[PDB]
């Protein structure tokens, strides 16, 4: 009975890993908070958010198709967010309602943990939806010198360069948003970049034999290449960038590092990583 | 995959309800999860709200929300309607049904013993949430006299009108005399097959005395149940014992109705011996 509630707000709710995450980090610290999915949409939102408040929930995730929209429930936002439109966490501070996008935070705290400084280094980031701007905007607010966007000419290209626009008005990061038709700008990024960050669905089954990178050699040693694809673990482009010497980051380790940012949100304590990493499975 | 199943109360520190409930659900392994909300009148609303948004199965309602409750169901018991207050909220696909597992739950417990309250003569003490919930419902299973006595505070009024609404809705014969005529105490009682006390005397801080200043008031073979639980044995209850007349103790209605609630949630039969040793009720 002095247990928080932590909610999960999202339609479909069935195949989400965050409620184990969450719950087995929460009981190996003891700390004094549940976490449960609710099978919430755009209608029930509003009502789900007084509940949050009324009842007095420590926050709650918040998945499809609730992202943007939760943007307008909440009292406050982070710059990052307010970049990307959409986040993924609320946290109910006594009353005050503080959204964050920890997709953002967490991979770019995942590269940081390698011994990476993102500070004024070149990403080539492919996507512009909800990963690719989650990642783009915190990079840019983490001192990314700049950011070269390639994303085809789908229903993402205009929401790639608004994205561009925001991040360049209000940022000092220069973005530059390239359509991924043209190989040679895409050759020229890469040779330039820094860092290699796949923010699409290209990796992923059943797509999962396709990289957006169609030669090795377009890749170079020292360029760090990082995947938001966790299934397959390995990807076709981590494994390009594997057979090349390029340091890697997998789906895996935004995925919980991305758990981490919440669970500190919640707790303010560190979160089990290593242990949730083995208990969940993601080591093999 | 789990449904939540909350307590909208304020306080909820001392709730027994969260232990019980869960250790029931998990006993059978039942996909729900009970928990306390510290929740007051201002913030019922929004947290019905709540429950219907994320589509909890349902509530448990404790002070000070038993009776603004009743105004957020769209529909409750007959027995539910006479007390003007529930402890329980069933949601069945948004639609919220109100019921109140006090009552049911105290009959249940004398049910139980081997007693049977139809057509007997009950000496009610008190006019709170208790004393309504168990008048209400023994009124409607059958019982011929209902007696309370009630001091002079703020539910004396209370009192009236319910006996009034019982009165009106059933066959049961329901009086309310002030406590303090210990002449119509005495006697209401002399004539009388069971004795409950309702009110807050035999609790903290009153856990040195009953309403009963003498044992020739108490025919031992009589009936005497209590609703206070804390301490288990009550003053009250210690005299009936030491008396030899039989007694329920609030333990036997705390599970019941909390058995109530568990199978209004689930479907299941409540676990009452494992809830019971587990609870250290034994
Ligand atoms: N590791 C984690 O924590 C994590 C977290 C979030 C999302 N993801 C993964 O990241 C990926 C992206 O998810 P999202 O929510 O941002 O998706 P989204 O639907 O919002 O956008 C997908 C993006 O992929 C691009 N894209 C898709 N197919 C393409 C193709 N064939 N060629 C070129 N571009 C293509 C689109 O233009 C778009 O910019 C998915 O695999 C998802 O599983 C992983
Ligand atoms: N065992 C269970 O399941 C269960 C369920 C509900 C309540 N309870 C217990 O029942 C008792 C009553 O709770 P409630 O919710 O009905 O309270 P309540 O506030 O609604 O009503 C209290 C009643 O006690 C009377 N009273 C208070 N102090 C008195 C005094 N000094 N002398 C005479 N009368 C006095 C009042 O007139 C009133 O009628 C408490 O001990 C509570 O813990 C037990």
């Amino acid at each position: 009975a002095k247990y928080e509630l932590i909610g999960l707000m999202a339609y479909p709710i069935r195949h989400s890993l965050s409620p184990e995450m969450q719950n087995k980090a929460l009981e190996k610290a003891g700390l004094p908070f549940t976490y449960m999915a609710f099978e919430v949409d755009n209608d029930s939102f509003p009502g789900a958010i007084e509940g949050l408040k009324a009842l007095k929930m420590r926050g709650t995730g918040v998945s499809m198709p609730n992202k943007q929209l939760a943007c307008e429930y909440v009292d406050e936002l982070t710059p990052a967010a307010k970049l990307v439109g959409a986040i993924n966490t609320i946290v109910n501070d006594d009353g005050y309602l503080r959204g964050y996008n920890t997709d953002g935070t967490g991979h770019i705290r995942a590269i940081k943990e390698s011994g990476f400084d993102i500070k004024g280094k070149t990403m080539v980031l492919l996507g512009a939806g909800g990963a690719s701007t989650a990642i783009g905007a915190q990079g840019a607010i983490e001192g990314l010198k700049e950011i070269k966007l390639f994303n085809r000419r789908d229903e993402f290209f205009d929401k790639a360069l608004a994205f561009a626009q925001r991040v360049n008005e209000n940022t000092d990061c220069v973005v530059t948003v390239t359509d991924l038709a043209d190989q040679q700008a895409f050759a020229e990024a890469l040779a330039s970049a820094d860092i290699l960050t796949n923010g699409t669905k290209v990796g992923m089954k059943p797509l999962e034999n396709e990289s957006l990178v169609n030669d090795i050699s377009l890749l170079h040693p020292g360029l760090l290449v990082t995947e938001c694809v966790y299934n397959p673990h390995m990807t076709k482009l981590l494994q390009q960038a594997q057979q090349a010497g390029c340091k890697t980051i997998d789906g895996y380790g935004m995925l919980l590092w991305q758990g981490a940012e919440q669970f500190t949100l919640w707790t303010g304590k560190d979160f089990p990583l290593e242990y949730v990493k083995q208990v969940m499975g993601f080591g093999a």
